[PDB]
């Protein structure tokens, strides 16, 4: 709820802070797009993959589109601070990073976690993914049931 420092001093990004499904509106499942984000507007910088690249991996194999392509696909939807960082760096991308995915790929994901099953992506799409998340630690996703 509070204003991140990173985020708001990001040259990528333009505009107010706000809710992801306000800036980016779909049909969300309720409070899975309520982080904050802001408006990306610079091109890609061509980010590295992440070392814990374990969501895009999980994600490619459901979607056979290419880590890199979901990656750069991140990159215009999301401001840099929000893709590398001391969280990404050490815990990896996180289901914010998979409902962002999910928009641009117009997906709905039924994420299998140690909780129970939990959808993360907009209603309004015709594609279905499977994807397992363990606590850990570490984190761990993984495609399919």
């Amino acid at each position: 709820q509070l204003l991140p420092a990173p985020l708001t001093n990001d040259p990528t990004a333009i505009g107010p802070v706000l809710p992801f499904e306000e800036l980016h509106p779909r049909r969300y499942p309720e409070n899975t797009a309520t982080f904050l984000t802001r408006l990306r507007s610079l091109p890609s910088n061509h980010l590295p993959q992440p070392t814990l690249n374990c969501l895009l991996s999980a994600v490619s194999d459901q979607t056979k589109v290419s880590e890199e392509h979901l990656w750069e696909s991140l990159q215009t939807i999301l401001p840099d601070s929000q893709l590398s960082n001391e969280e990404t760096n050490t815990l990896g991308l996180s289901t914010e990073h998979l409902t962002a995915l999910a928009h641009l790929y117009n997906f709905q994901a039924t994420v299998y976690s140690d909780r129970g099953p939990i959808l993360f992506g907009p209603s309004d799409t015709i594609k279905r993914i499977d994807i397992t998340h363990t606590t850990g630690p570490p984190s761990h996703f993984s495609p399919g049931k």
